[PDB]
């Protein structure tokens, strides 16, 4: 029975892999058998761990139709995977069947992020600061968990169903930045009828004058840069509306010994320090998606948690994404990525006593 | 008896004042009586609260001669203040005597910061990561507490023994920055035989083209900027040694609606994100003071916790001080100050169950 199975697998801790390990596994004659042996335990472990926390959500959120749907997807995928814990690594039909199942799960779970977001809209619409700390804690973990699950599903599906699965061993950082800029720029032009130029500079400090490349998932880097350009572009177009002269977005890329850093600087007027963290708060940025039935351009901020999720992508491989704003002037956004694949280790949430306490808990400084 | 008195006063919580309250109190016919009535409770409360945490330090730190000396200073000041809880607000001799006592305490406590730092050197020299979290927690609180105590002692001593005590209602921000730069620059020249130029720009967004002024303690702002210039100058001189061309330090000052921000940008090579927080770690930056008996220039980093203490000054009035470095390129340092005096409220540590737990305590994420 499901709670039995969820309880068994949720006792285990997820096991993080490094970018180097993902890479070395798939690089030369990736082994389907070996992948089966790992994932038939690991995917059920990851699924069960985060399912335990879906159960701790406020009842009015958990009971939303969109959250009920996501939970049912997880329940089904867990069950399908557990059909295989008894099968043999030597059973070629079992391996084939497992691979089919992984590919199928990959499709079922495609819409998980916006369906969850729709849940939060359903909950916000019909219904609290007591539990809004719980929702923030949950969504960071649920979306990081989903990122990690989708990584495994993609690796295995692409390897078995120059890139190694989703990984580019020589990801061209400036090319991805430019791709992000051009797509954000199209959306900026659609909405504001104008857009800032890009000024891009690079410094390869580790090997001066050489192209900057890292082992990375290019679509992860694309997501962060595109989301940040949208953010920088919106602030720029909104601050400079009256004068009608739009300062460019400036992007500085450096590869150091340990850090790849992408700094994005806008003159969009900034945000006071008191408010800057709202850009990463799910409840604060929970806005109804605009209707399909219109030709009016979609705004550069709104549905889908672009900015918190960008930061989760950065932090997933031990990187980070930080914002620094000077109110009345503009804002710097910085992506930090580990230069070395061996330093790029999955950051995975784990369900245990400490996680549970965090939902059922809540001072040494004077309250201002 | 001392533990009796410490226990009584440590039950109370310190009471934070705003910059506006400090200002309005002293602006027009500051009342000595009223100041006596507040401080005869408040100074014993603040003293007793932090004394409780000195007692929780690791035994090998607490027992250092320099920590023993600081504790004895606190014990004596507490005792002297408590001679007055029985006296009358109407007893003019008692008011005179209290004011004398405040002035005397102000002198006794002059050397508290470096004497405490000497304690940490004594402890480091003769003797652990288990308790190094406790020392970090303690020193932030002890130094913030000391900042708050010294504020009260200074206000009362200057008022009764255009500035209101230590407060300038019209602090000229650029003038203080320039003063910081020129003093840091002298030290840079002494040690490196060269120094970077300053490029300074300002934006008064709240009232464009007007001088930027805030109600502030100018010596607090001076300390932060001077310490940050030293930091920026060191990185610059050390990174650019070989080429012998030193990029200037650039400082951008903005006054927004809610934030005064001072951004200081250097091309000093930066620090990876993994290491940047060591600049604020007391144990990591605990270095023996150089000997008196030399004419060799003093380095721009070392004894006395310039950088963590700068950040405490920022945070004392609900501001902040943040560092952002791009490894292989350089570093931005940002001071955030509240533009409004009513928003500038003392940030005071309080001793209670939560504080105590923090010394006697010590996970929902996978360990990397
Ligand atoms: C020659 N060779 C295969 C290796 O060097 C090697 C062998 C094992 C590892 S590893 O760290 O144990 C490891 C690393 C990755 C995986 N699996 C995968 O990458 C996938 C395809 O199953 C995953 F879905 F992405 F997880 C597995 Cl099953 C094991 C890493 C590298
Ligand atoms: C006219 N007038 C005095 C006021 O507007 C006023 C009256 C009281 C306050 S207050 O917030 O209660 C207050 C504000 C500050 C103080 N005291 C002081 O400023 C000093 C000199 O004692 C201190 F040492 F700095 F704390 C006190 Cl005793 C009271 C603030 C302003
Ligand atoms: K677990
Ligand atoms: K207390």
């Amino acid at each position: 029975g499901v709670p039995g199975q969820v309880d068994f697998y949720a006792r285990f801790s997820p096991s993080p892999l490094s970018m180097k390990q993902f890479l070395d596994f798939g690089s030369v004659n990736a082994c389907e058998k070996t992948s089966f042996m790992f994932l038939r335990q690991e995917l059920p472990v990851r699924l069960a761990n985060i399912m335990k926390e879906i159960s701790l959500l406020p009842d009015n959120l958990l009971r939303t139709p969109s959250v009920q749907l996501v939970q049912s997807w997880y329940i089904q995928s867990l069950q399908e995977l557990l059909d295989f814990k008894d099968k043999s690594a030597e059973d070629a039909k079992a391996i084939y069947d497992f691979t089919d199942t992984v590919i199928r799960i990959r499709n079922r779970h495609n819409d998980v992020i916006p369906t969850m977001a729709q849940g939060v809209i359903e909950y916000k619409e019909s219904f609290d600061p007591v539990t809004s700390q719980n929702v923030q804690y949950f969504l960071d973990r649920f979306y990081m968990s989903r990122i990690s699950i989708r990584m495994l599903l993609n690796q295995h599906s692409l390897l078995f169903g120059k890139h190694i699965g989703s990984i580019n061993p020589n990801c061209n950082v400036l090319e991805v930045i430019k791709d992000g800029y051009e797509n954000a720029r199209r959306l900026c032009d659609l909405y504001y009828i104008n857009s800032p130029e890009l000024e891009l500079e690079e410094l390869n400090a580790k090997s001066p004058g050489q192209p900057i490349q890292v082992v990375y998932v290019p679509s992860h880097l694309y997501h962060m840069v595109f989301e940040l350009f949208k953010n920088a572009m919106r602030a720029t177009m909104e601050h400079h509306a009256n004068r009608g002269v739009y300062p460019p977005i400036q992007v500085h890329v450096t590869l150091g010994n340990e850090d790849l850093t992408v700094k994005m600087s806008d003159r969009g007027g900034g945000v006071p320090l008191r408010k800057i963290d709202r850009l990463f708060n799910y409840m604060y940025s929970t806005a109804p998606r605009p209707r399909v039935e219109t030709s009016r351009a979609v705004p550069l901020a709104g549905f889908g948690y672009g900015l918190p999720i960008s930061r989760l992508y950065a932090q997933y491989f031990q990187g980070d994404l930080k914002l620094y704003s000077l109110e009345g002037y503009g804002t710097d956004a910085v992506i930090y990525i580990k230069a070395l694949s061996t330093d790029s280790i999955e950051r995975l949430p784990v369900y245990n006593k400490a996680a549970w306490k965090h939902y059922n808990t809540n001072d040494d400084w004077c309250v201002p």
